[PDB]
């Protein structure tokens, strides 16, 4: 039992929701929260942006120590930093990017960066600003994270088409 509260289930280790992932890992405190990521680990927009504000940018201070040590990450990548105020852990993970031409194949890749971890809440990894579609996005999902995950989608409308045109 944990304290995801309001999904749906959609498989065996997935489930999702209609919900702001800042406002839900604030409560929750999860474990570990996903962040939607670029290599540089600039956190500027998107679901990132949101998440640094939330910490009043202790994210991007963090981060930017992380990459002056270790340079970039690689699209499909993943590094874990602190949660902040907002979880234990954040799995910093990168997708690939459909506006900058990034190969979609590594999405599955950048999904299975969520095996090393027993349960976390999550975007839809590639969703958003990185331009890729988000049914297929859960698609390679359900079909590469054995763990448990749940899955917060900001947007109402794509929520309903997401639960909808799911197989
Ligand atoms: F201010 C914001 C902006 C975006 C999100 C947010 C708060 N909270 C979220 N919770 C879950 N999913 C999110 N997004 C929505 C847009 O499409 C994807 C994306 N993520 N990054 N770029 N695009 C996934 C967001």
């Amino acid at each position: 039992v944990n304290s995801f509260s309001g999904y749906l289930k959609l498989t065996d280790n997935v489930y999702i929701k209609n919900a702001d992932i800042v406002e839900e890992a604030k409560k929750v405190k999860p474990t570990v929260v996903v962040n939607a990521a670029n290599v540089y680990l600039k956190h500027g927009g998107g679901v990132a942006g949101a998440l640094n504000k939330a910490t009043n940018n202790a994210m991007q201070v963090e981060s930017d120590d992380y990459i002056a040590t270790n340079g970039p990450l690689k699209v499909g990548g993943s590094c874990v930093l602190s949660g902040h105020n907002l979880a234990k852990h954040c799995l910093h993970v990168v997708g690939p990017n459909v506006n900058k031409g990034e190969d979609i194949q590594l999405l599955k890749s950048a999904y299975e960066n969520f095996n090393q971890h027993e349960v976390l809440l999550a975007p839809l990894l590639s969703a958003g600003i990185f331009g890729a579609d988000p049914i297929h996005s859960l698609r390679v999902c359900v079909d590469t994270v054995r763990t448990n995950v749940y899955l917060a989608v900001f947007d109402k409308n794509l929520y309903d088409k997401l639960v909808s045109s799911f197989l």
